[PDB]
């Protein structure tokens, strides 16, 4: 499913991620955006063999288990294929997982790179939340 902006902003909120972790909603709409193009079926390899999934672009080397990444942990207890569902519900979970690793929403290069420090409540006005 390709989400809408407004449309995946109240999802995201909804499952409880505005302000998680002190994040604003627009932080993750915005790193949305730019992992996966609000694309719930993204995938994108990495040079070390491990895999980003889903419309958070989550990765296999510590997040999933995809059956070949090796070596790899699994750390949300669930198949890749789970972050690939137009239910981001599986993708919400783990995401809180992983933004309270102690690296926030640094672990996701898009929104080190193209969201913090900007205006990222312009990802969610104009929406009804």
């Amino acid at each position: 499913k390709v989400f809408g902006r407004c449309e995946l902003a109240a999802a995201m909120k909804r499952h409880g991620l505005d302000n998680y972790r002190g994040y604003s909603l627009g932080n993750w709409v915005c790193a949305a955006k730019f992992e996966s193009n609000f694309n719930t079926q993204a995938t994108n390899r990495n040079t070390d063999g491990s895999t980003d999934y889903g419309i958070l672009q989550i990765n296999s080397r510590w997040w999933c288990n995809d059956g070949r990444t090796p070596g790899s942990r699994n750390l949300c207890n669930i198949p890749c294929s789970a972050l690939l569902s137009s239910d981001i519900t599986a993708s919400v979970n783990c995401a809180k997982k992983i933004v309270s690793d102690g690296n926030g929403m640094n672990a996701w290069v898009a929104w080190r790179n193209r969201c913090k420090g900007t205006d990222v409540q312009a990802w969610i006005r104009g929406c009804r939340l």
